[PDB]
Formats: structure tokens, sequence, C-alpha cells
């Protein structure tokens, strides 16, 4: 479908998003297509529906056996596809069911990014968070992980009494890397050189907004723009692509 979402963008936006499509088509990718996983709510659908400016997934506190979607979105000869996910964590324990239908869903498809899902305002990562790690590494292999950008949603977070918010976020994100870098058993060096990058969002409608009218981060740059950078980056950092 046309792209009436990009519409909608502030002029600030529009243009840093035609800039990073730009570049693509420029090498011939006139589409790309992220994949977005996670555990039950930790704001996959709302991130999709912020991406694409539209109400184009269901958003709820409760996690409805839901299926995969791949919401497509087009513009000037340019095509975002975006597959949204059932959550990764069923009554404290991975769901391999979930990890089978999202696998069955990518036959034949080309990943070209996987976003990875959790939320910032959260205080440990535990036994549960690796495993959903080592079942993404046995459903897709080790390799998705040098096309992966962890995700880390309600970034406009103030921690409480003493503790600043580039600590708490230094930590959480830190804490997820490792968690990541053990959970697919990689080496300190095969870490970091998968070089995954740690992008930040706030889907709330309560967002603040910087001086052109963009949802900002608390140090005031557009995120949307920003996730959208990390993207095309990893679109085309010539590490082959996901197929299933
Ligand atoms: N404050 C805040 N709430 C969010 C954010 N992302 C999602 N939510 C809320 O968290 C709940 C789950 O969101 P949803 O997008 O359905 O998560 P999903 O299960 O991962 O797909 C919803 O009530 C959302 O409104 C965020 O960045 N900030
Ligand atoms: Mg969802």
């Amino acid at each position: 479908r046309e792209w009436v979402g990009f519409q909608q963008f502030p002029a600030a936006t529009q243009e840093k998003l035609i800039e990073f499509f730009g570049k693509l088509k420029q090498k011939d990718m006139n589409s790309m297509t992220v994949l977005v996983l996670g555990k039950g709510g930790v704001g996959k659908s709302s991130t999709v529906n912020s991406l694409i400016g539209e109400q184009v997934v269901r958003v709820s506190p409760f996690q409805a056996g839901l299926r995969p979607v791949m919401v497509s979105r087009t513009m000037g000869g340019f095509t975002i596809n975006i597959i949204d996910t059932p959550g990764l964590v069923e009554a404290g324990y991975v769901n391999h069911q979930a990890l089978e239908l999202i696998k069955g869903f990518l036959v034949n498809r080309t990943i070209d990014v996987l976003l990875y899902v959790d939320r910032l305002d959260v205080y440990a990562v535990d036994e549960l968070d690796k495993q959903v790690v080592i079942a993404i590494t046995q459903t897709f292999g080790k390799e998705i992980w040098c096309k992966t950008l962890l995700v880390l949603t309600h970034a406009q977070f103030s921690p409480p009494d003493e503790l600043s918010y580039e600590t708490f976020s230094s930590k959480r994100s830190d804490s997820l890397l490792k968690t990541i870098r053990a959970g697919s058993k990689m080496r300190k060096q095969e870490f970091e050189d998968s070089a995954i990058a740690v992008v930040y969002a706030e889907n709330s409608g309560r967002c603040s907004k910087n001086d052109k009218d963009e949802k900002a981060l608390p140090n005031g740059e557009a995120w949307i723009p920003n996730l959208v950078k990390a993207i095309t980056d990893v679109a085309t950092n010539q590490r082959k692509a996901i197929h299933v």
C-alpha cells in the first residue's frame, strides 16, 4: 500500500528518512525487510506503528495465540516490509511453538535486519532472557546477530532516587548485550565484530518533542530517524542477510 504514514512525519524526519532510503536505492536495494522479535509486552507492535506512522498492528497490555504479520508500505519505488511477531516467552518459559511459527512464516524470505526489542525500564536480566537468546540462535543461526539491533523501548524513563539516566541506561544495555553474547555462544572478539548497536525508542503519546516537532529522546535526538539510520546501516553492512 502507499505510505500514508510517511506524510504525517514532520519535515525534519521526512528529510532524514529520504536520505537513508535514498542510499539503499542507490545500491539497487529497492526494498528492505525488518524482523521484530522479543518477549511479550515490550513494545514490538508499538514500535512498528511508530516506524510506519499508521496503526497497522494491534497494541495491547495483554498478549492476544497470535500469528506473525508482515506490514508493507511503498513510496517512490521503495518498499519497507516489517514483520511483527508473537512474544517469545509464555508462562516463564521460551515459547518454541511461537518461534516455529515465526520461522515457518519466514520461509523463502530474506531478512535484512533483526530488531531484538526489550524495555529500558527493567532492573535486571535473568535466565529467561538468556534462554530467549539461545532459542533465537537455534532457530536462525549465530549469523542473525551480525544483522541485529538492540531496541530499548520506554526511553523516557526517569530512574529513581539518585541514579542518573546515563548510568542506568548504560548498565541496562550492557547487561542485555552480555546476555546476547552468552546465549549466542560468541567469543569476545567474534562478539565485538558483530557490532550490535543499541537504539532507544519511546512510543508513548507523552514522548517529548524536540524543536522540530520530532519525537525525542531525553538527549533531544529524534528517535525515529535514529532507528531508521541504524536499520538502513545494518541493511547495507554487507554481512549477508538472513534467508530461511
Ligand atoms: N510508556 C511506554 N509504553 C509503551 C512503549 N511501547 C509499548 N508501550 C505499551 O506497552 C504495552 C505493550 O505494547 P505492545 O506494543 O502491544 O507490546 P508487544 O506485546 O511487544 O507487541 C502497550 O500497553 C503499549 O502502549 C513505550 O515505548 N513507552
Ligand atoms: Mg505485539
